[PDB]
């Protein structure tokens, strides 16, 4: 079979020779009892550059012996890309959240031969899943392989933003000392309120992250968690977001976009928010309005704002995010660690192995089937 | 009495008219139970910068309705200094670790009416404990204030490392996005080794929080925390120091030449320092040769050699450091007790009556 696989770009500088480390950390589950990956063998070397398009997921030799084609490019927008040109025959299409190959109902109208779409990593946003129905194309994603990665980088963007982190680092790599500027918008994190809206895989590990800082956790979600958790942590439950959010510190956001949540944090919600509050967001951009938030750190509003997604993405150049004050903003890249990417790497090698076997993929890797 | 008080210079755009936030959180006691500072009173908003020289640690009225003085300065190096020149007949000198004004040997011999040597902050570092003992100088310390302030900024470098979130976030302002050149350099925390050298109120606190992050926790001491912790946290224990660096990924000094070339050594290939104990702890250049050359794969903190570090500082540009200046133990918040406290020894100490003891280093004439 033909497997199109997108992956983003090698680092300007080149595809990296060396790595920082030699291996990873052993993982056996996720949190919850799902087992990591279990590929029969991999042809990587954990921790290698593996979502770029020279790591190509460590896919080529294990394909290729077997009588596969492997066809990786970057080149994925719209009609006349590689991408496009090479789905039309191909049976597997393989790509990242964070470099996402589009399976619109037009592209998979035209994918004739079209078997499996595969995320590296987790949802299946970019297919259109009744399209892919229809077409009886199974879709699948690697599920689990990167919400602790998310949780991390969310606590980590919280720390970040109360303690003026950013700046602060500014100022010695720029040569000053300038302890009051540092310190001037610095708090600690300890026995604030912070509040999170969702407590899925994503929300749960960071409200456990945040426990030990003796914050005050507060939540909400479509449904609760079992009281014995809310019990460990001394969750205070809410029944909505907007009666959450006046008593917090820090909200943090794990919504999916859907028109209801489309810039539900916007100028008018946002007198909800507590003076100085801030908002860690790593969902999805549209969940908050641009042009509000960027006003609310320019007046005070809110005294932070981060996350790594963005509207549109990858966002432009000239974003007003990357630049308003008290962000500490990334690109896309939080669930594409190159410990995540490992990890997904093996989940993919893994679906594919069981795929060309006629052998049932992971309940829990199935998206559609 | 004449109070003398350094202080370090207010912000390049001045004292601040309006804050970021409207209070603080209530604190209940400490770690261990160690309540918070308890003054008569306070003539500050917890959340105003307190540690700058218009901020006075909120002491201007207090002292003054009671018919003392204060000199509050920031100008503390050499013999004409402000400070030097107050001190001779000062009765009690305050400073932070984050601006120390020096009592050496000849300064407290200088210091003709000296009975109150007090840090806002923590320790006696920069106080000759010596001199302060043979002169009759009470030293005392706000035991405690900030601990918990080193210990978040502690894990937030941790992870600010190895998620090499400091660079890719220079990517997002600088107009890029170039996903790959943020993360060919980042990894999760979880289930890495992290090692910390002392379980006091810094070390503890540290390990408490990485607990949930699901990583394999170390610490060497002088003594072992209580059993019921070390289980809590499935702590493992190293009796030397040599004998926990070979097993970690991330290590984080906190105290209470040497991390050199040859002590590097002993670390695993690619780890992770972070230092809020003593600049001069990890050599200066043992640890940039490490950056540079791969052997550790970062290093941050809030500790330099020299201190202020002089603009050129490699630390400041070295590859995958996640530095700031010394501020850990002075955000608003751990300025808020450290004033609270400073002005609770001085009303015990003004009043002649004792200072708790958690707060003493020197006393009387002997260590306290």
């Amino acid at each position: 079979a033909k497997v199109l696989c997108v992956l983003y770009d090698d680092p300007v500088d080149g595809y990296p020779k060396t790595y920082a480390r030699d291996d990873l950390p052993k993982i056996d589950h996720y949190p919850g009892g799902q087992t990591l990956p279990t590929p029969k063998a991999i042809d990587f070397t954990p921790g290698q550059l593996l979502g770029s398009v020279s790591g190509e997921l460590g896919l080529r030799k294990y394909l290729e012996s077997n009588g596969h084609t492997l066809v990786v490019t970057s080149d994925k927008d719209g009609p006349d890309s590689v991408f496009e040109r090479e789905l039309v025959d191909a049976d597997v299409v393989i790509s990242q959240p964070f470099w996402p190959a589009y399976l619109t109902p037009e592209r998979i109208a035209k994918a004739k031969n079209l078997k499996l779409a595969l995320t590296a990593g987790i949802g299946s946003d970019h297919v259109d899943l009744q399209s892919a129905i229809d077409r009886n194309v199974t879709v699948a994603e690697v599920t689990y392989c990167n919400s602790i990665s998310v949780a991390e980088h969310v606590v980590m963007m919280i720390l970040s933003l109360v303690r003026n982190y950013l700046p602060s680092h500014e100022w010695a790599r720029k040569g000053g000392w300038n302890i009051a500027d540092c310190v001037s918008h610095a708090y600690d994190l300890e026995a604030m309120h912070v509040g999170t809206v969702a407590a899925g895989r994503i929300g749960l590990a960071v409200l456990r992250r945040l426990a030990p800082f003796d914050v005050h956790l507060h939540y909400t979600d479509r449904h609760r968690l079992p009281e014995s958790v809310e019990k460990e942590l001394n969750l205070t439950w809410h029944a909505t977001r907007e009666d959450m959010y006046p008593v917090c510190d820090v909200v943090t956001l794990n919504c999916p976009l859907h028109p209801e949540t489309e810039h539900m944090i916007n100028d008018e919600t946002l007198k909800l928010f507590k003076r100085g509050a801030y908002i860690v967001n790593t969902a999805r951009g549209k969940l908050c309005d641009r042009d509000a938030v960027a006003r609310a750190l320019e007046s005070g509003r809110l005294a932070g704002y981060a996350g790594d997604v963005w509207f549109p993405q990858p966002a432009p150049k000239d974003h007003p995010w990357r630049t308003m004050p008290y962000n500490g903003m990334t690109p896309h890249i939080s669930g594409t660690t190159l410990t995540a990417q490992a990890r997904y790497a093996a989940g993919t090698r893994e679906i594919l192995e069981c795929f060309f076997e006629g052998r049932p993929i992971r309940d829990e890797y199935l998206i559609v089937q």
